[PDB]
């Protein structure tokens, strides 16, 4: 019952859109140029949404999940820690920097750095023209005024007295829409410390910036030139250390006269020197590179030294978010402009090369910056892409040229070019018509739309080839698109399938990318099907009457079942309609498949070589996924030229210690739930289940002396590690300054002790800005630490998770989180893996479904399934023998190669089944006479017009291009090699 309705059924709807096609090949054959015009009309009506187009600059919308649990932890960091802006200016050289005249012109240049003028004119986020005081609500601004008025009463008192605050528990609601009644009596310390997330101030006044201008002016009421008057520099927006800038440079030494720079330099301690004049901390370690000194006379005597590093820090706070902004942006002007060759010339080198000198430099604006720049496509990817359609271009005429001129089709290919360049402009202006913005990735969009926008052109071809024998043009037309039309359109709803699955990734980048391949490879197929269609009418009625394109063009100035035709023909062999004509479209190739290939593969000898090599193949990806990494780095999706690149190399070769500066924080959970209530398919939710546990960093006795000996033992095991050099943790310095004073164990000691030792310790009052104490409690609190940098992100990501293994105290319900910039991408290389492998199920299942509603039989849809899967092992155990890790980018390959191979096989397969041969070989020789033209076409189309980007200065570009052509070359080999023969030797028969 089920077995025949459904089989009739599906046969009846084939049939019933096949004859449909074949009247729609014959009403197109009747109107070539009013399709021609209208669908070119309508493709430009479409193009023209590219006025709208957007770019999503948004690091975490394009590389982090949705839900990540970095983005948490860097919102709370901000929200109740004050960072900093650091600018980091490193200069290298190959000759030693410490000779006075170098020094004197590098003190030059942080002068010039100091010097640096900024009009108001250039804060673009106080132009006249937006609603940037969005209202905050009216219990967080009493609270901030009373916190103020207390942080004011509190530093002129100067008094620590922890008398009068509540020491008790909290409750499991915080006790011991929000009231300001519980908020009202809050006390922090240190101080001066209030939360950041409460400083909301207009931020276009400037007397909430610069009080000591004295000037009240709001920006987004005043006009350009008024605002263009007045400038601030860099004194007014940079962290104060003793009421001077907290510059950290070599030039500290010389300040105040406690050092010449003439002379040489001589110090007493190259981890953590005071300049005694000045007491300013500076450690040589993070300031001088390839340092060498002489440790004489019980000092250290520091000779030569091939780079220095300068850090400068800028406030980091809401209200100073745009100046510090401008402010950068010039800074990067005056270093990557800055040249300083002249006394350089001179000197001695140390790699017997041309001297030379080179700056460097890195903000927090630089990744925004160098990601800005890459959205918009470049020159160099143009003309890779013209290279690219330079080679198919070549490509479809060789193969469509032959030696009578009116029997080819020329015409046909370039415009089968022409439809896939205009179905991918259609598709991403009806996508940014939608207002999908631009991801960096779609830049190699075209590329591949390209190389799939011909392959549906290959198969028309094919069966208009084969269908010589037909005298009326106009049913042979319509017999080529009845012939092709299942093929054509299955190819393409898979292809489209495959990308609206790979779509559902988390990762915006990924979704774009694939949103707008899939709208370019639809729009193509309308292409192919319209535009390029009406081509193949016109050049069909030149060739019926006999005049080629160009006697055309002169002219126009002046004015039965294909399987049972191959059945045939093979049985006639045995010995008009079976001999090809001179000069067809695809007859030298089918000749040569038919007396070389075919009987290669059908001897004895082709089999058991294609047998043992397939085998070997095999073996060699099995051994490749035992081979197998994850993770790529995320500075490999820059070019290597892009500065933020060339100051990362350089770090790392002058400054291998100092690589990662890993920063770890406690969080009270109470008061961050407290404090927060002011403001108003994939289930790898990895990092967050852990943190939110209920019986944890919830109402911590810091004054516990088994939690401080814990501490000391945690701070000991961190230092201890190989990749960890060094550890600035102020709590651990802390506590051994102080550990008779803690016997107590008193909380109302430790609070006051604590207090004292930031308030008046030299240590102490380094490491004040670390520790956050709310009503005699200490509530949050931090760390940092330095971490090798390591060329492998699978192994930084295993430091980072040790790190946080080691910050782990279950003991005492005590948890740190280890945050760095790194720690998003580490996510996501995390998450990738599981996203891919539910994706390929997804995408494997649903195509499988698909090609099992067209495929004749079902014994023909196994052997398309085993032979996906050989092609997906092949694919990845190849990747992970190349070398190419599990990252997105090859996750997302790895989904789509089922899409890109399925047609392949299906088109062996089909050809197969849909044969009249009596053995299994007859069948074989005549799919392959019939589809291995199309199969090798398609295929090699593609790789012709990917194979450019093997050229482009962006390594997630050359890695797309490696798994794309693997995914290529095992399709190919798999359908064209191995399957034939495995058809041969186990085909279904009936
Ligand atoms: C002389 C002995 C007894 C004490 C000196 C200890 C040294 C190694 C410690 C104490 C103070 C520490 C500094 C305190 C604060 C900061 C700011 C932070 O953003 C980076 C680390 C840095 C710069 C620390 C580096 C290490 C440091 C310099
Ligand atoms: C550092 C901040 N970034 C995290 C890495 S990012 O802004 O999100 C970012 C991410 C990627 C690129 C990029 C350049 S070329 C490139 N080819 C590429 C081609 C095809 C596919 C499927 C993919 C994924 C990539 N992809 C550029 C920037
Ligand atoms: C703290 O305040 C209480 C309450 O007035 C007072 O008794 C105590 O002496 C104060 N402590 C100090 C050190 O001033
Ligand atoms: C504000 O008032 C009550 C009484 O003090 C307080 O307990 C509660 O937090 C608030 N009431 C609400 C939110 O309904």
């Amino acid at each position: 019952n089920f077995i025949h309705k459904l089989k009739e059924l599906k046969q009846k709807s084939l049939d019933k859109f096949a004859n449909l096609l074949y009247d729609y090949g014959g009403y197109v054959y009747d109107r070539p140029c009013t399709f021609i015009i209208c669908s070119l009309i309508c493709c430009l009506l479409l193009t023209c949404g590219f006025y709208f187009k957007e770019h999503e600059k948004d690091i975490y919308k394009l590389y982090s999940i949705s839900n990540s649990y970095a983005y948490e932890t860097n919102e709370t960091i901000n929200d109740f820690f004050y960072k900093s802006r650091r600018c980091f200016i490193l200069v290298e050289s190959n000759v030693n920097l410490l000779k006075p005249k170098i020094l004197r012109e590098l003190q030059k240049f942080e002068e010039g750095t100091k010097d640096i003028e900024v009009d108001l004119s250039e804060i673009n986020e106080c132009k006249t023209n937006s609603e940037l005081p969005p209202e905050q609500s009216h219990v967080a601004k009493e609270l901030y005024k009373t916190l103020i008025q207390r942080s004011e009463e509190n530093l002129k008192s100067g008094k620590i007295n922890g008398s009068l605050f509540d020491y008790s528990d909290l409750d499991e609601n915080g006790k011991s829409n929000v009231n300001f009644t519980d908020y009202k009596d809050d006390v922090f310390y240190p101080y001066q410390y209030i939360p950041p997330m409460l400083i909301k101030a207009d931020r276009c006044k400037l007397q909430n910036v610069f009080g000591d201008k004295n000037l009240n002016i709001d920006l987004r009421e005043a006009s350009d030139g008024l605002k263009k008057q007045i400038t601030y520099t860099l004194e007014d927006i940079c962290e104060k250390k003793y009421g001077d800038c907290n510059f950290s440079s070599l030039f500290l030494y010389y300040e105040k006269g406690n050092g010449y720079i003439d002379y040489p330099i001589k110090v007493d301690n190259l981890d953590f020197y005071v300049n005694r004049r000045t007491y300013k901390e500076m450690m040589f370690k993070g300031i001088l590179g390839n340092m060498v000194y002489e440790k004489s006379g019980s000092k250290y005597i520091i000779k030569s030294a091939n780079a220095i590093m300068t850090v400068i820090p800028l406030l980091n706070s809401h209200t100073y978010e745009p100046y510090a902004l401008a402010y950068e942006k010039k800074l990067i002007d005056y270093v990557r402009f800055y040249n300083l060759d002249d006394i350089i010339q001179d000197e001695e080198t140390n790699d017997d090369n041309d001297p030379f000198i080179r700056f460097h430099v890195f903000t927090d604006r630089s990744l925004e910056d160098e990601v800005d720049r890459i959205s918009k496509i470049d020159n160099l990817t143009r003309l890779l892409l013209l290279i690219g359609v330079l080679l198919i271009f070549m490509y479809a005429l060789f193969n469509n040229v032959t030696s009578v001129l009116y029997r080819s089709k020329p015409l046909c290919a370039v415009m089968g070019i022409f439809c896939g360049f205009l179905g991918f402009l259609s598709g991403s202006g009806f996508l940014y018509f939608l207002g999908v913005k631009s991801v960096p990735p779609a830049e190699t969009v075209p590329f591949l739309v390209i190389g799939v926008g011909v392959d549906d052109v290959f198969v028309i071809l094919n069966s208009y080839s084969l269908l010589f024998m037909v005298k009326d043009n106009k049913k042979r037309i319509q017999m080529c698109l009845k012939d092709s039309a299942l093929a054509i359109t299955v190819t393409t709803l898979t292809n489209i399938i495959a990308f609206l699955i790979s779509a559902i990734s988390p990762f915006y980048s990924i979704c774009a990318f694939s949103l707008f391949t899939a709208s370019s490879l639809f729009f193509g197929y309308l292409m192919v099907l319209t535009f390029l269609l009406s081509f193949l009418c016109i050049e069909a009625k030149l060739e019926k009457k006999k005049r080629n394109i160009f006697t055309g063009t002169f002219h126009l100035f002046r004015s039965i079942s294909i399987y049972e035709w191959i059945h045939n023909l093979y049985l006639f062999e045995e010995s008009y309609i079976y001999e090809e004509p001179k000069g067809n479209i695809g007859k030298y190739f089918r000749s040569l498949v038919k007396n070389y290939y075919v009987p290669f593969l059908s001897s004895r000898f082709g089999k058991t070589i294609v047998y043992i090599m397939f085998t070997i193949i095999i073996a060699m990806s099995i051994y490749g996924c035992t081979l197998m990494k994850k993770g790529i780095k995320y500075d490999k999706a820059f070019p290597v030229d892009s500065y933020v690149r060339r100051f990362t190399t350089a770090k790392i070769k002058y400054f291998p210690d100092f690589g990662d500066f890993i920063e770890v924080y406690y969080f009270d959970k109470h008061f961050i739930n407290k404090y927060r209530g002011l403001e108003k398919l994939y289930s790898d939710l990895t990092d967050r289940q852990i943190m939110n546990s209920p019986k944890i960093n919830k109402n911590v006795h810091w004054e516990n002396t088994n939690l401080q000996e814990e501490l000391i033992n945690m701070h000991n095991t961190l230092e201890s590690q190989e990749f960890v050099t060094s550890v600035a943790n102020g709590f651990t310095f802390f506590l051994n300054k102080n550990k008779s004073s803690l016997r107590k164990e008193n909380p109302q000691e430790f609070y006051e002790i604590f207090a004292n030792w930031l308030k008046k310790d030299f240590v102490g009052n380094l490491f004040k800005n670390d520790f956050v104490f709310l009503n005699g409690k200490l509530v949050a609190w931090r760390f940092h630490y330095f971490q090798k940098n390591v060329d492998d992100s699978e192994i930084s990501s295993k430091w980072l998770k040790a790190c946080k293994q080691i910050t782990k105290l279950e003991n005492h319900n005590v948890q740190m989180v280890c945050f760095h910039l790194s720690s998003i991408f580490n996510e996501t290389d995390e998450s990738i893996i599981e996203v891919t492998l539910i994706n390929l199920g997804i995408t494997i299942l649903t195509i499988l479904v698909v090609t099992a509603y067209i495929i004749k039989g079902f014994y023909s849809c196994v052997i398309i399934a085993l032979i996906i899967f050989l092609i997906d092992l092949c694919i990845f155990g190849f990747m992970c023998l190349c070398g190419i890790t599990m990252n997105i980018i090859s996750m997302v390959i790895l989904v789509l190669s089922v899409g890109f191979s399925i047609d392949h096989t299906s088109h062996i397969v089909q050809a197969f089944s849909h044969s009249m041969g009596r053995t299994r070989d007859e069948k074989m020789k005549e799919s392959l006479h019939l589809m291995i033209g199309p199969v090798l076409h398609s295929g090699l189309s593609t790789w012709f017009v990917i194979s450019t980007l093997f050229f482009s200065n962006k390594d997630f570009t050359v890695i797309f291009f490696q798994t794309l052509s693997l995914v290529l070359f095992f399709s190919i080999t798999f359908s064209s090699m191995f399957l034939p023969v495995l058809l041969s030797s186990f085909g279904p028969l009936h």
